[PDB]
This record gives C-alpha cells, sequence and structure tokens, in this order.
DNA sequence: CTTAT
DNA sequence: AAAATAAG
DNA sequence: CTTAT
DNA sequence: AAAATAAG
C-alpha cells in the first residue's frame, strides 16, 4: 500500500516530525520590547490531570525543555494546553504575511490537471526547530519551575507564515524536478495535481518520499491520494469545479 | 417716543396683527393623504385650567373657531398649548425651504452700514390668514366639540418658510424705496442698516409705518432702534463684526 | 484566566 | 457603555 | 400623550 | 436594542 510503501512520510509510521534542512528559527523583537511574565492562574486539579499527559508526551519528545526565563505566559484550561501568546506577540517584530489566500491559491489550478493528492502535514509547526536564544521567549509555568518550546508554537503570530516560507524552500527543487506536477501549498495543506492517474502516482511517490526524507509528516488517515474527486481548503475539487 | 409715533406698528399698541395683504393660504395635501383623526389624551384638570385662558383669548380674536373637521390630532400640557402636528406635516405637500440661514443671510452686511434697528415681529405666523379650505387640517378636541386655527398655526412644518416669503412680498415696495438702506429677514426677525443715525431713524420711521401699515406688529418692548451695537440672530454686531 | 472586537 | 463572544 | 433620532 | 431626550 502507499502507507508501506512510504513509512517514513506517514505520521502514523515514521514518528514526530523534525525539519532537518531548516536552520533553527530567531525570533526577532520589536526594537522596544522587554519580557513580560505574567503569573500562572490557578489551575483546577481537573485541567492539570487533563493536561499533564500531553505536557509529559512533549517532555519526552524534546519538544517541551526546562528553563528559567524572565518571559512568561499563562496556560489556560482548553483538555489539551493552550497558551496565552497575546503579550509575547505584541513584543515580536512583525514580517510580512506571504500565506495566500485560498481563493486566489485555488486560481493556480488550471483544468488540465484533474488527478489529485491531497496531503495535510501533521504537528506541522513542532517541525520547524526554534534557536536557543529564542526559546526563553515561550516560556510557561508548570507544577515548581518554567518549561518552553524547542519548536515553533502554536499560537504564535508568525508560525503560518514561518511555516509555509519554510516548505517552499524545502520544496524548491520538488517542484524544479517535477515541471509538469502543480503543487498547491497552504502552510501544512497540500495538494498536488496532475494530468494522469499515471503521474499522479508517480509524483504523489515522489512527494511523500521527499516529504519523509525532509523530516515532515503527513496524516495518513486523512490522506486523498490519486482522486479525480478531492476535499482541498474547505472546498469540493469535483470535475475542473470549485 | 418711537412708541407714540407709531401706534399702529407696535404690538403693545396696535392690537393683533392681521396681514391684509396676504390672500388666505391654501395648504396643499400630498396626493394620497386622506384625514388623520387623532384622539384627545385626557388632560388633566391642571393643564386644562392653564391652557383655557390662552383658548379663550384665542377664540375672542377669533384665532380659534369652532368646527367639525375630520382632521384631529392632540393638545399636550406646556401652562400654554402645542399642538402635536406630525401626523398633519406628514400629510402635506412640501414645499422648498427659502429662509436663509443666518450666517449667510448675514454675509450681506456691508461695513458702510452701521447704524442698526433690529424689530421682531410678535405672533408672526398669527397674522397670516388661513383659507377657509384649509382650516380643518389643524381641527383639536376642546373640552365637547373641535376648534381650529384660522391663521397660520405654531408647530405647522410650513410656517416659517410661508411667513418668510409672505412678509417679503409685503416688503417689496419698501426695499424699492429705500435703496440705500440695508433690510435681512428671517422669518419674524428684521434687521434694518444705515450709512448714518439720521437715514437709520428715516428708515426705522418709514419701515415701523409699512410695517403697521400692513398688519404686522413689532415687540415695542425687545426692540433696538438705530444704535451702533445691535444683538441680531444670537449675534453680538459691534464694530463690523460678526 | 484575560482581553479585542 | 457594557454585556455577550470569540479567541490566545 | 406619542414618537424620531 | 432599548432607555434616555428632545420635540410636536
Amino acid at each position: 500500500t502507499w502507507l508501506s510503501d512510504f513509512p517514513q512520510a506517514w505520521a502514523e509510521t515514521g514518528g514526530m516530525g523534525l525539519a532537518v534542512r531548516q536552520a533553527p528559527l530567531i525570533i526577532p523583537l520589536k526594537a522596544t520590547s522587554t519580557p513580560v511574565s505574567i503569573k500562572q492562574y490557578p489551575m483546577s486539579q481537573e485541567a492539570r490531570l487533563g493536561i499533564k499527559p500531553h505536557i509529559q508526551r512533549l517532555l519526552d519528545q524534546g519538544i517541551l525543555v526546562p528553563c528559567q526565563s524572565p518571559w512568561n505566559t499563562p496556560l489556560l484550561p482548553v483538555y489539551r494546553p493552550v497558551q496565552d501568546l497575546r503579550e509575547v506577540n505584541k513584543r515580536v517584530e512583525d514580517i510580512h504575511p506571504t500565506v495566500p489566500n485560498p481563493y486566489n491559491l485555488l486560481s493556480g489550478l488550471p483544468p488540465s490537471h484533474q488527478w489529485y493528492t491531497v496531503l495535510d502535514l501533521k504537528d506541522a509547526f513542532f517541525c520547524l526547530r526554534l534557536h536557543p536564544t529564542s526559546q526563553p521567549l515561550f516560556a510557561f509555568e508548570w507544577r515548581s519551575g518554567q518549561l518552553t518550546w524547542t519548536r515553533l508554537p502554536q499560537g504564535f503570530k508568525n508560525s503560518p507564515t514561518l511555516f509555509d516560507e519554510a516548505l517552499h524552500r524545502d520544496l524548491a527543487d520538488f517542484r524544479i524536478q517535477h515541471p509538469d506536477l502543480i503543487l498547491l501549498q497552504y502552510v501544512d495543506d497540500l495538494l498536488l495535481a496532475a494530468t494522469s492517474e499515471l503521474d499522479c502516482q508517480q509524483g504523489t511517490r515522489a512527494l511523500l518520499q521527499t516529504l519523509g526524507n525532509l523530516g515532515y509528516r503527513a496524516s495518513a488517515k486523512k490522506a486523498q491520494i490519486c482522486q479525480k474527486q478531492v476535499k482541498y481548503l474547505g472546498y469540493l475539487l469535483k470535475e475542473g469545479q470549485r
């Protein structure tokens, strides 16, 4: 099957990802920023017990590490952990938003290509390492001491754009090696389009091989492979339409 | 004094006015209007006793008369009577508003004329007769039966413009006979301006003589006569300014 | 929990 | 202007 | 009183 | 959206 032929490429089989070609990201602060330390509002035991195994899993994976940081933002109860990074986001320098909106992205899909594969990357932001100089920015309290992220975190205002740009760099060669394929990227949502069933097959094989080699991981459960009809970015792609 | 020389011209001395050159006004209705009869909400005895002598005075003056009309609008308590004519106003055809705003009106006042007389006409709208065909429009209940107005009423949406235009017609000749005077009209508020004190005197004498002959009445108590400084339309007119 | 709309 | 919502 | 803003 | 206001 597709699952057995590409064990590195699927999240179910290849382990947590890590984008090995991408240098750890440095997050520039605005020119006047200083750290902000917001104390953790006490969490109920129910929420803490809900969050705890997620925290432990992330620590086992090296995605969280202990630290001491002059930055601190609160975790809130849902259970799965969500960090209120609004005060960090305010102090981080803005970048240009380069992620295209889905409407315009879909305009680049010609009627000559109607064999589609749709892949979504699992834990996409976590595949991008954070430079140790920027890791203390995202610290939170866990009960005593702080933890922080060694990967690009959820809730950080620039993660979608940074991820989109990093994947574009990692897939630049794939595009050059397959000039007859159409590859649409929307952060962690990918659409490959081909003229024939066969070229979609051989293209999807190359793309999964490439993704897994680069350290990204696609969801086997949700993958729509080599179909004439697929759902992508909330559209149903059926017969040139939408 | 000015009071004794022009007894017909002042409200204090010449009786209620009546514009004898002005034909009784016909009030055209909108093309689709039919009469509206709003019942009188009961008035307290206190309000009725407050209103009663005003009603009796107006009846003595012929400004109110008994009638039976398919139109009826309510009187409200203040005591002095005020009629809610909003439903009548909605059914009466609109006219172009020709009363200038005071700012632009004052632009027509050159610096060569700095001797001023300010007159305000008392009970101005009541000087204009209503044609009997239009009198039933303004009927109200008085406790049993209806009364209505034989003169242009307060609260009617077109009274200011109709009065301004009627007075302009009645003073057209005065303007032609005194081309060196400036006469500003704002409904019932008049300003005469002249170059010298003497010409303001002889002009103010002619204007009062003319007003009284036409059936209008100026307030002697409030009159500012032949002064280099006067209050007009909320401005203080002092030394070319304002 | 707080806080932007 | 403030509670009702959505969101970090 | 009702009702427009 | 509704009470608070001004107005006929």
